[PDB]
């Protein structure tokens, strides 16, 4: 991708070799975790379309993934194209004519081109907008991985609260849906789930607090409750 | 690899020692898997023919494979030097001599003259020719490898869907065909090598359905597809 | 991260991918152990809100535990915003309008209008701060070791003598007290908790004798208090 | 050895630890391999002499094969002085003296001259010359490398194809002999070791017929062949 | 740490990874040996107080060491505050402000004032002392480590030269005591606790052996079975 | 150690911790290996003596040898002291003072005044000097760890001749004498102590042709003994 400032105009130089094997070694270690997503944005200096369709094309195993991605890729830029398309027709000489929907993916514009509307002119966003289509896409793909939903989980007498605890927030980081709702339901959401024992150290505790408070009670009794009557 | 362009002209600098490794390794790891064709486009950065053709010199295991490389070489090598222009017998004074079919490989040419035809006059694409004839032979590969084939892919009794997608998806990668093809094939064969019970559910859905409109009913019926007619 | 300033103005580089990968592995390995928040603190060079966020951001299976430090983030960019100076809103021409509690959190600042009042006119230290709260909240981290209290140790008859100092100040690492509760405790907590076999040492060595004097003495004793063999 | 050109005028760097390992390495796990012959070539970044002698130095267990190796250098510097351009002893002051045979190598050259030849009048291709002459003493190397023959390359009774052509590729690499001879006798040699069911379909191919053909038709009758015709 | 002269004055960088990581895997794999002591002041270049603290901070296992190594900082720390530099009333502002025993270090000076005095000031050797101090400690740590106490280590009747001499020299290195008591008691401690078999070839080379005369009068002597041969 | 030449004049750096990570392992596994002393030479990024004499005190394993080689170069340092130029002693103002013979070796040196006497007039080849020592010490070293000499190893009974040659041509590395010697030597030594079975085929070789010939002959053979030869 287009690396460097301090020396001057930017230079175009593909991605690290033990960068290429970390980002292979992460998908075979860590696959459909949505903990990769916040990874592939780390690794994403310079977006470069191509470089960036390179990254996409030189993936393990589970590239039937990948093939998913490539649907919402091409959805997601011919929404965009037919979002905005008031450029097009006549433009006077000097321009390059500037990238339409299908432009902005380097499967279907070359090289030469690419870099000179990220420099030449006005800076087109074109790495920007791609990166958050395949964020977006990383997003979606997700679902499919999905083993239980947010009212799915069940919890036995015996499991421990690090287990339920563990559990839920990784069921809710698969989400995307508003915080605001998220948090107004979480609470609700605690008590309901829980099993007798848990339930009761829960209401214990009754409303109001925080998170802390509630961990910090439940870190004195740790494991699968105390059996000893409340009434 | 001839590169620099911000601290003045292109100079031809050795290769990566972590890249030789890297490859060698990689071969070593997956050499016959279709994910390491788009690693060598990759690599390939700078594009000197001498040092490309290191890569296949190095090569250890799969030699066999390699050894077709080379002929695939000679091939397009042959169809470049009679189908393609073949260029007068006299040469200008001053010239650096546009390359025949021999000139291109580094066995049959000298790295100062190799260098000479790519940076002397306006560009000439032997680094990208001599990329494409091997990747021509690299998509000839797959086809020896195949264990099975797109059509013996078939959905057994009991076989979960993202198994027998994966398994479609990994064995397509091995016919080599065009997007038109990959677009109207994909619709049809998913549903018709599909069990009973997978293919009723695909059968409800039917037509006027997005792979991303199946692919989410997919996740909610899960499994193998759930038995008809007895809920 | 954000660096240079002599050798030229500051220029605005990512996050190292291999400090990443030691992160991704060290909590892997070392799970919430109190020797990776020097690491943390040492690694967020340039504490840029944003890109710090990431670290925290590509922390997998311990989401709950995240949530927790998330969690005291707000609380504390709530406390900012209510007993630290509340701000006007019509503020002077030319101003870039100093951060609210919201503003220091990368959620819902921008990133270049971020870069911009961190440096553009005399330096706030919005990285500062929002380590210090990640600080605190890896401070609340330690409440997450189930059972471990330093009061609750005990030396079984069988037990080293350097199994128990281990022990000791293992446990010694989650203190959150005060230096002089832990001046007095440390005296008479040590001796209390030993072994009978290597309690009589103690006992024998008796009051006035400081922590080097004390391990001069005990790596002599050998083993729990008395063992047969030096080599 | 000695690099630079863009930034100014030739200087001496040392070679890498990363490869000086990677060396040994190679060394250790490939000892008398004939894939190490395009290896030692392409990861030297300069064959200056007396860094080429410290590889030859760095040598581990099969110090013996780099002494047989040492004594081919010494019969070819000895023909290059003698059979090639020799130098007369005889001078008119003020050349940095031509190089004699064994002057090619680091032993009885002094690194500074040496330096000094490469770069204080037109360059004397002594790290070339010296390339050629290691490369030649790796061609003895291989032939002390083979435990096998090609004519004792048989296939046997319950042996697979590819395991067949994966030993006939392995001492292949040894062969040593001219390519126009070696394809006349392939035809030979194809038929001579293959196993009676294989041997089977490869006459039904007959000659005149691609390796890539040959492999199609192989492919479709797979492992050690069976009985009559695979279908 | 502090680097940087000719291209500008003094800046202050980050500590690396690779010495970070270098340093928990040295601890895991040799926690107490005395090699451990010349790599420390290697990787301490720069010699910044909190750099140096990062380095005590991010210790696992032995910790307790780091804990008295504290403790040695502050004794030391103490002393110097005490009989070293010592500052009296009230100075002139305008200055650096006379160092006190706790200035020195990292806990009770910021990174502002710390290098502030170092690069605007000539020199200080503060960042020398402490990392003096640190070796002084480590320096404990060895002598309270030691298992086997200079006369404790002797040659049995079936052990060879070379391992008796083996566990002098790593008995030496742990030793921490005057160096020319250390030279005197290196002519006769050898003799006196050697096997009989040995001791008498020890005596017949005569009083008066360098360490490579009695090694090379030893190799006659060397392993196993050793019968004497001195009339 | 001083580096640097593009950038300006010389600045003394430190050498890469991984390579010193790396010196150490090399010689926890490696700990007689002759391969090490070029590895040392080729590593030697700089010779100054306070970063070189630094690597040397990081030994651990082979300590008892490694005092023997420090104490060999103290010793030839007082050697240079009165065989090569002492000096009157006296020195002009204004001057680098100019090193006396026993601090060219780090224990009497300090690094400010040690750089300017490699840095203001002429370097004085301290460094150079220092290596030289080293590798002297290096080849004791190796010598003293020599199992058999040259005319106490022959071919075993039962024994083949490339396990002979290799235990030959690794053994003779430590052997330390002029290369004449070892030429005129071998000629002879083949002959002499070759066992019955193979004394048979080198005898038939004969006198005239070398030992690439007879290795040529040899590879035929079939290994040790003289069994009726099959396949």
């Amino acid at each position: 991708p287009i690396v460097q400032n301090l020396q001057g105009q930017m230079v175009h130089q593909a991605i690290s070799p033990r960068t290429l094997n970390a980002w292979v070694k992460v998908v075979e270690e860590k696959a459909f975790s949505p903990e990769v997503i916040p990874m592939f944005s780390a690794l994403s200096e310079g977006a470069t379309p191509q470089d960036l369709n390179t990254m996409l094309n030189t993936v393990g195993g589970h590239q039937a993934a990948m093939q998913m991605l490539k649907e919402t890729i091409n959805e997601e830029a011919a929404e965009w194209d037919r979002l905005h398309p008031v450029h097009a027709g006549p433009i006077a000489p000097g321009q390059m004519r500037e990238p339409r929907g299908s432009d902005i993916a380097g499967t279907t514009s070359t090289l030469q081109e690419q870099i000179g509307w990220m420099t030449h002119n006005p800076p087109i966003p074109v790495g920007e907008i791609y990166k958050r289509w395949i964020i977006l896409g990383l997003n979606k793909i997700v679902r499919m991985y999905s083993p239980t939903s947010i009212l799915d989980i069940r919890q036995g007498p015996k499991e421990p609260f690090r287990d339920y605890v563990d559990r839920f927030y990784k069921t809710l980081r698969a989400e995307q849906a508003s915080q605001e709702v998220k948090n107004w339901m979480t609470e609700t959401l605690l008590v309901q789930n829980a099993n007798p024992d848990c339930k009761t150290i829960l209401k214990a505790l009754g409303p109001g607090a925080t998170l802390e408070e509630m961990m910090t009670a439940c870190q004195g009794v740790g494991g699968p409750g105390h059996k000893a009557r409340v009434l």
